[PDB]
């Protein structure tokens, strides 16, 4: 089995929806390119389908599956992250970059067709801030979430890794550029990297 992340050329400029948040230096971002979106729900139609048949898992670190989210009682795709003591497993749902427990009967095998689309859940973080403390504060990202929530942002791509991206997030609703990190500094929640 082979799959992907969504790939970025450095300065690409791109919208984007913040669906997790955790802090300033970790969240996941929908990028809104290629019908990503559209692409996404239609596979998980898809996958409600394949994964409503007749149990068709070896669940081992790393391996692509079809998990089952409590949450809402729908399969999504998933990559296994530990194996418990328990017979239970640890994964991360690599369109949506959460991480949940569950039994190895909510576990399935994934046909390859299911993994042409890159994964979405894109882990990202701001460029050129830092903790002023040394752990983020709580106000630092209750504002950063303030800022984002239901609101598509347009994103520049500063910097590229393997796991994830770094990005400089703005907020084009009005004629006055929001650029997120700045406004963080501006309201000393965040120091520069400077």
């Amino acid at each position: 089995l082979e799959w992907t992340w969504v790939e970025f050329t450095v300065d690409e400029t791109v919208d984007v929806v913040v669906c997790m948040m955790y802090s300033p230096g970790e969240f996941y971002c929908h990028f809104l390119k290629d019908d990503a979106l559209e692409k996404l729900d239609d596979l998980n139609q898809s996958l409600a389908d394949y994964c409503a048949q007749k149990p068709p898992f070896k669940a081992e670190i790393g391996r692509p599956c079809c998990a089952f989210f409590s949450g809402d009682g729908n399969w999504y795709r998933a990559l296994v992250k530990e194996i418990l003591p328990s017979g239970n497993v640890k994964v991360h749902f690599v369109d949506y970059g959460n991480v949940e427990e569950v039994t190895t009967d909510q576990l399935q095998a994934i046909l390859p067709q299911f993994l042409l689309l890159p994964f979405q859940g894109m882990q990202c973080w701001l460029v050129d801030i830092q903790p002023p403390n040394k752990h983020w504060t709580k106000e630092a990202t209750a504002r950063f979430q303030a800022c984002v929530v239901g609101l598509k942002l347009q994103a520049r791509v500063v910097e590229i890794t393997a796991n994830g991206v770094g990005v400089e997030l703005t907020d084009l609703s009005t004629p006055y550029p929001k650029i997120i990190s700045d406004v963080l500094i501006r309201e000393q929640l965040v120091l520069r990297c400077g």
